[PDB]
Formats: structure tokens, sequence, C-alpha cells
């Protein structure tokens, strides 16, 4: 389609954005609603708390095992059981759907650090942090992410389905089933089954992967590419559940884990290896330690 030169055009390194505000109020309400969510912890029962960090792992594996580095990079091959897993974890994680996440994040890797980038560093930190979801995407983005090959994803079935029935499925999956079965199973009260079982824990997930895109790009060290930006950052691996060598995962995007060691703080390289174990999944890329040490080169 079309774009408006007043939002391409910029004397300096960044262009007028148009605000989406049916988003600002949106994210607005979620952080206020959590941030009250955060007030009523001490009150909760034992078990909400348990529903809370357990939901909280599996929206991560949707992200990260899943939308990551199963669909976007297409690093390991999985089984159908756990691809049904994997597809109902990442509507539990209300991120765009895993077509469009990957879409965008195929861009990210490409296009990394360009206009062509949805969450661009160099704009600065608040913009890949929330920023970017708040503001219409620069017209480089789909300008030069209609380049990628995305085939792979609109071949793979299961992946569209969930494209289609998104709404209803992410309705269900992240905000009436995470605030039912605590106001009705272990009797919890619907305000902090509201605030806490689902919008404390989805911003808790939300937050945590922007610090791969905001805090992992500006903060950390590069032992594998000074050139880029992107930095190994621990608190970043574990605050995601695994996606935070990013130095090495944009080097090395294929790898099937997103670091050179395996475990380290890597929750998903254990849980994929225990599901290869299992025998759900099987093609595992791992990058020669050759082409680490090879790449000392930066
Ligand atoms: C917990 C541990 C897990 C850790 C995870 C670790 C991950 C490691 C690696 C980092 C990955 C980055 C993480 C990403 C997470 C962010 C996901 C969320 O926050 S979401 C949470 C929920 N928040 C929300 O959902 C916020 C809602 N988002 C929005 O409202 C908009 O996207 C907007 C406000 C950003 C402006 O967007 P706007 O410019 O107005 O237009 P539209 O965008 O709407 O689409 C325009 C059309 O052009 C095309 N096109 C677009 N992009 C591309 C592209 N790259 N290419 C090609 N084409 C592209 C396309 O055809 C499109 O049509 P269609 O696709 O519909 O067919
Ligand atoms: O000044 C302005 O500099 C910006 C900085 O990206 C250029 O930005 C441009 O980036 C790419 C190509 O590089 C184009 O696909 C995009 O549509 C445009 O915004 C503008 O074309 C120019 O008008
Ligand atoms: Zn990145
Ligand atoms: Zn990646």
């Amino acid at each position: 389609d079309i774009y408006d030169p007043t939002y391409a055009d910029a004397a300096g390194p960044s262009p007028k954005v148009e605000y989406v505000w049916r988003n600002i109020i949106l994210m607005s309400l979620l952080h206020l609603g959590a941030l009250y969510g955060i007030t009523l912890i001490p009150t909760c029962k034992f078990y909400t708390w348990l529903w809370g960090v357990f939901y909280y792992f599996v929206s991560a594996l949707g992200i990260t095992a899943g939308a990551h580095r199963l669909w976007s990079h297409r690093s390991y091959k999985a089984r159908l059981p756990l691809r049904l897993f994997l597809i109902i974890a990442n509507t539990m994680a209300f991120q765009n759907d895993v077509y469009e996440w990957a879409r965008d994040h195929r861009a990210h890797h490409k296009f990394s650090e360009t206009h062509a980038d949805p969450h661009n560093s160099r704009r600065g930190f608040f913009f890949s942090h929330v920023g970017w979801l708040l503001v219409r995407k620069h017209p480089a983005v789909k300008e030069k992410g209609s380049t990628l090959d995305l085939s792979d994803l609109e071949a793979e079935k299961l992946v569209m389905f969930q494209r289609r029935y998104y709404k209803p499925g992410l309705l269900m999956m992240c905000f009436i089933l995470p605030t039912l079965v605590p106001w009705y199973f272990w009797g919890e009260t619907f305000q902090n089954s509201v605030f806490v079982a689902t919008f404390l824990r989805y911003a808790v997930v939300l937050n945590a992967t922007w610090l791969v895109n905001s805090a992992a790009h500006l903060f950390g060290y590069r032992p594998y590419d000074k050139n880029i930006s992107p930095r190994e950052n621990i608190l970043v691996s574990l605050g995601a559940v695994g996606e935070g060598f990013h130095n090495y995962h944009h080097s090395f995007p294929y790898d099937y884990s997103a670091s050179e060691y395996r475990w380290h703080i890597n929750f998903t390289t254990f849980f994929i290896d225990c599901m290869a174990a299992l025998g759900l999944a099987y093609d595992r890329k791992k990058v020669s330690k050759a082409a680490i040490l090879a790449r000392i080169k930066r």
C-alpha cells in the first residue's frame, strides 16, 4: 500500500509518528491495574500464587520455545503434541499471533537496528520497550519487511489457524479462563482473581519479553559481536525464560538454544531437551563451538 512521507522523512534519526490512543489507554490501564495487583499479593491465597507463577511459565514457553525458536527461526522441529502445547501457550501469552510475531521478528533480525526494525533500539529505550506498540509502524517496516519469506508459516495449518480464531482464543486463554479457575476452584475473591491471576501476570510476561528488545539492546556485554548492539544479559535471560543471550542469538539465530551454553540460564533449552528425550522435538541445530570460537572475530 501507501505511506505518508511526513512519517518517513526526518532531519534527525527519528521521524514523526501517529499515536495509537486505543493502545495507549489500554496499556496504561493494564499496568495501573497491575500495580494495584502487586498490592494485593499478600492478600492472595497460596494456590493462586502457584497458579500465577505456573501460568507465567507456560505463557513464556509459548513465546520462547514456540513463537521464537520453533516458528520464528525454525531452529528445531516439534512433533504434533508439543505443537498443540506451544500454540495454546502462545495464546495464553497474548502477544500478536505466531504469524505476525514471527513476521515482525524475522524483520527484527534481518533488518536489525534500522527503520525496518519494529523495535528499533536506535529510537531509544522507551520506544523499544513498549513505545513501538503505542505508535504506527514506520513505513520501512512493511516496506522492507515485505521481503521476508513467510511461506514456512503460511503453509503450517496450525499457525494460520490460531491467526483466524485469535480474538476468541486470546480472550479465553489470557483473560476469562485464568480469572475463573482461581475464583471458582480454591475460592479466591473475584477481585484478586482479576488483578493478580490475570492483570499482574500478563503485564509481567509482557515486560519480561520487552526487556529482550529494550534492556537487552542497551545493557550487557558483547563477547561475540562488538559492532552489532544486542547484549548478553544475565537478568534478561533470567527475566525471560532463557532469551537474554541476545548478542549470541542475533549472531546465531538458528541455534535451538539462545546461547552458547545449554541449560545455563536457558530454562527453555532444558525444556526443549526434555521434549527431545520424550521424542517430541528432534531437529535441534546446535552451532559448533568451532563457529562460536571462529567468531571472537566480532
Ligand atoms: C517470557 C519470556 C519470553 C521472552 C521472549 C523472547 C523473544 C526474543 C527475541 C525478541 C523478539 C521481540 C519480542 C516481541 C514481543 C512483542 C509482542 C507484543 O508485545 S504484543 C502484546 C499485545 N499488544 C498489541 O497487540 C499491540 C497492538 N499492535 C498494533 O496496534 C500495531 O501493530 C501498531 C500500534 C504497532 C501499529 O501497526 P500499524 O502500522 O498500524 O499496522 P499493523 O501492524 O497492524 O499491520 C499493517 C499491515 O502491513 C503489513 N505489516 C505490518 N508489519 C509488517 C511487517 N514486519 N512485515 C511485513 N508486513 C507488515 C502487514 O501486511 C499488515 O496487515 P495485517 O498483518 O493485519 O494483515
Ligand atoms: Zn533484538
Ligand atoms: Zn530471534
